[PDB]
């Protein structure tokens, strides 16, 4: 469950996963967190 509240964060987040960088690592940079559960609301689903 990846939660981020920004179109500008979410974008470079998924873009980081493209060249072969773990979204897990990139998440730690963006601030967009990847959690097991906890269904984030529609503002953290951006």
């Amino acid at each position: 469950t990846t939660c981020c509240p920004s179109i500008v964060a979410r974008s470079n987040f998924n873009v980081c996963r493209l060249p072969g960088t773990p979204e897990a690592l990139c998440a730690t940079y963006t601030g967009c967190i990847i959690i097991p559960g906890a269904t984030c609301p529609g503002d953290y689903a951006n």
